[PDB]
């Protein structure tokens, strides 16, 4: 494979207004640090230190909390199946006093930002699958009283002289995975849990109205399931149903590299069809997009699960987590925060009967796979916030020949980061644009490639003292340049991204019958710029994913190669082809005609996002 990159160290890339990397909504962890896990027989003395301060890492996720208590809380006696308000009160003040005497962990509240919580499924599940709770042994009334102690849980668990307040609540983890039948099934309603939704989201807001509350932190959105049933009757509906009461999207974006030998990949063009699509009919349907909270992203390796740890199967997320990151890092507005799932230690997820390990774990064993002894070191998940451990600045413009390298750019003061990330399976050579409209020197030049050698992660790095032509990407590598120049870079360019939405959405194909869209009241707000038509397309493997695609009736190149993986193991291809569309092709209302030779499948998402040049960057 052979892609050029080209990098504008000038042109600052907003979009949303934002173009600044966020380390705290993006180097994150799955973690606490509450969590008694930090602490133990851990290689170094100080492991939240070396790890969230070592590699600049942000926080986070727990779900423990929340669920313990409720599990173990006292019910109310004049309410059954309601938690005792003054229990959740009296615990409440424990729990805070416990985190105010914790005065070591305090100062990691500043990597907090973005503290998510999620209810775990059960107790707080009112549905058939419904448990009481562990402890205490009653049920919870009603999606109300489970929103309910919810409320009375974040105003007393939290606040106060405790721990602050989290900022993302996911009204409960991963709701419809066993009760709807598993990721592929697509013809069970959503509609009972999108209910579970909005009348849990209106008692919390009782209890406390200012916190941010999402769902339904899907497990699995698989919109194209089914001829999109499963979107119609999961995804779509809990727009329709929960749109209004929900202040954040919550998924999980997993890929799965090794389910079956099959290797089904969200990152690329499905995920982005999956933004594209949950976006398109949020902008339909709702009238705007909302943030998301990708609280658990990365890789399962399910042909692994009766294995231990290996660096392979560490490879298989941290590759995985690379080439999602990279996408939410496209979308940083639409992104309130994403987690790669990595556990600290995950103690409480040892599988006892298998004596294995928790798949998902920053830490293990020292004796590991052979024996779950010897201190706690780091598994090779630590290379990814290794590679990312500088990673800052301003989003500056890069771009790619080719779609399954992911680049990205992020440049602070006089420091450059250039992120390298292939989606593909191929060693790639990237030639390496870099342009620079002010001489500024490079004096230092540290290429630090993430990649697989020898079934173990490693991070090759070379340090170079000029400007370097082409770099070696690994397959499903991610490689970051760590530029220093003379001087800090001057970024007085910008390109001004602004995404716009066609009319219309889940188009069935037919053969030979175009589908017209209308993408309207484009913002030109440039002279010189270009487009990307994103085509979300949902089709059988088989199908031709090369539409003749017009826009304003002249015919546009469509990619043989899109962003990412073929999706040959996927039950069929549902992913967005990116489609080159040139600024002055672009007016203010845009037609798109989008024709196929075959029928069946869908036109998912129609988005048009434009880039708007201050100059002509381009060329
Ligand atoms: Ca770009
Ligand atoms: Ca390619
Ligand atoms: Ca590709």
């Amino acid at each position: 494979s052979q892609a050029k990159v080209s990098v504008n160290l000038n042109v600052k890339h907003v979009v949303g207004g934002i173009s600044e990397f966020d380390r705290t909504k993006y180097i994150t962890i799955h973690a606490n640090q509450i969590e008694n896990e930090w602490d133990g027989d851990n290689f170094t003395s100080d492991l939240r230190d070396h790890f969230l301060n070592g590699f600049d890492v942000y926080l986070g996720r727990d779900t423990g909390g929340i669920t313990w208590n409720l599990n173990n809380m006292q019910e109310d006696a004049s309410r059954p199946g309601f938690a005792n308000p003054s229990n959740i009160i009296s615990k409440g003040i424990n729990t805070r006093n416990n985190y105010a005497s914790k005065t070591h962990l305090h100062v990691y509240e500043n990597r907090k930002s973005n503290h998510v919580v999620a209810a775990q499924l059960h107790p707080f599940w009112t549905g058939e699958s419904q448990i009481a709770t562990k402890g205490t042994g009653w049920e919870l009334a009603s999606p109300t009283a489970t929103g309910e102690y919810m409320g009375r849980y974040f105003n007393e668990f939290y606040g106060g002289n405790g721990e602050p307040v989290p900022s993302w609540i996911e009204v409960i983890n991963e709701p419809a995975y066993e009760a709807l039948g598993g990721k592929k099934n697509f013809t069970n309603s959503l509609q009972e849990i999108a209910d579970f939704h909005v009348e849990v989201a209106d008692a919390i807001r009782v209890q406390n109205p200012n916190l941010k509350i999402g769902g339904y932190t899907a497990a699995f959105p698989d919109f194209e399931t089914g001829d999109f049933q499963r979107w119609i009757n999961r995804d779509k509906l809990f727009i329709d149903v929960a749109g209004e009461k929900m202040d954040f999207w919550s998924w999980h974006l997993y890929d799965f590299p090794v389910i079956g030998g099959k290797e089904d990949i969200r990152s690329g063009s499905n995920v982005e069809a999956t933004f594209d699509m949950h976006d398109h009919y949020s902008m339909l349907k709702l009238g705007h997009k909302k943030p998301y909270v990708i609280s658990e992203y990365g890789a399962q390796t399910h042909d692994f699960r009766n294995e231990g740890w290996s660096s392979y199967r560490d490879w298989l997320f941290v590759r995985a987590q690379n080439s999602l990151m990279m996408s939410f890092m496209e979308r940083p507005e639409d992104i309130a925060m994403a987690i790669p799932f990595t556990i600290v230690k995950a103690e409480w997820g040892f599988n006892t009967d298998k004596n294995l390990p928790y798949p998902a774990r920053l830490m293990r064993k020292a004796n590991e796979p052979e024996s779950y002894t010897g201190e706690w070191v780091y598994t090779d998940r630590v290379k990814f916030y290794d590679l990312w451990k500088n990673v800052k600045g301003t989003r500056i413009d890069t771009k790619s020949t080719d779609l399954d390298i992911q680049v990205d750019a992020y440049v602070d003061g006089n420091k450059g980061y250039l992120i390298l990330n292939n989606l593909e399976s191929e060693e790639t050579e990237i030639t390496l644009d870099v342009f620079e409209k002010y001489d500024s020197s490079i004096t230092n030049i540290l290429k630090r490639h993430l990649t697989l050698s020898s079934n173990n992660v490693v991070i090759e790095e070379e340090t170079f003292s000029s400007s370097i032509s082409t770099v070696q990407l690994g397959a499903g590598s991610t490689m970051i340049l760590e530029y220093t120049f003379a001087n800090s870079l001057t970024i007085d360019e910008t390109s001004t991204e602004e995404k716009y939405y066609a009319d219309s959405y889940l188009q069935p194909i037919v053969a030979s019958q175009p589908i017209l869209f209308a993408v309207n009241n484009v913002v030109k707000s440039a002279t010189y710029g270009e487009a990307v038509l994103r085509l979300g397309l949902g089709r059988d493997h088989g199908k031709s994913l090369k539409p003749i695609v017009k826009v304003n009736n002249t015919e546009v190149v469509v990619p043989d190669d899109w962003r990412g993986y073929d999706q040959a193991d996927k039950g069929r291809f549902f992913g967005t082809i990116e489609i080159p569309v040139s600024y002055d092709l672009l007016t203010t209302n845009n037609t798109v005609s989008v024709e196929f030779p075959d029928s069946s499948g869908h036109v998912s998402s129609v988005i048009m996002q434009v880039f708007n040049f201050s100059s002509d960057i381009r060329t």
